[PDB]
């Protein structure tokens, strides 16, 4: 969704530490390769965007959710979220567990 | 911009460690201030979305740019950006220097 859409009530920023750009590429390919097709229809799921850090050390996911409850009930309480975590943790090149930060949009600056 | 808009060639995720929920509002208020409107007309700027960590300890800015040059020079060479940095660094309640992670969007999972 647009980054400043009011429907976005909850965001998770997840950082995955990797051993270099080849693993960055593989990790994004894995994340968008069909393992999480099921998440697209989850009520409250708005988006998951995966980025490669320019220094080659991490893959960052910026995920928008309609609310914390929707995230908790429709993602965290679904066992398929554990399946997803296992999938992404299986990749060679992943150097530590993913780190998450939870947060709510509070202000924005859009273009003129 | 939409998170998967093809114009977004470069993203910065800037984290500002703060001492509490009160300073989070102060920091967002300052950063989305109104004197900061010149940023809206910077060539290549697409969006700045300021978030408050749910735990009250951080303010996180997800910023969309057309390219790394737009951020670095169009924004970064303008003196107003140095002004803005100093402003943010001088706010009481800051627990340390802002930390930026630079990255490129590589893939997105979205609802149909
Ligand atoms: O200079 C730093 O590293 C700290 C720091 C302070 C203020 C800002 C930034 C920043 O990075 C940004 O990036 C940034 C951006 O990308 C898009 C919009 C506003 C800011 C404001």
């Amino acid at each position: 969704a647009e980054v400043n859409d009011p429907r976005v009530g909850f965001v998770a920023v997840v950082t995955f530490p990797v051993d270099g750009p080849a693993t960055q590429h593989k990790l994004v390919e894995l994340a968008t390769g069909g393992v999480q097709e099921w998440i697209r229809e989850v009520p409250g799921f708005l988006s998951a965007t995966y980025h490669a850090s320019t220094d080659g050390t991490a893959v960052v996911n910026y995920a928008q959710w309609e609310s914390e409850q929707a995230y908790r009930v429709n993602f965290g309480a679904d066992p398929r979220s554990a399946e997803l975590r296992e999938a992404l943790s299986s990749l060679p090149g992943l150097m530590g567990p993913p780190k998450a930060v939870f947060m709510t949009p509070r202000g924005a600056i859009l273009p003129s």
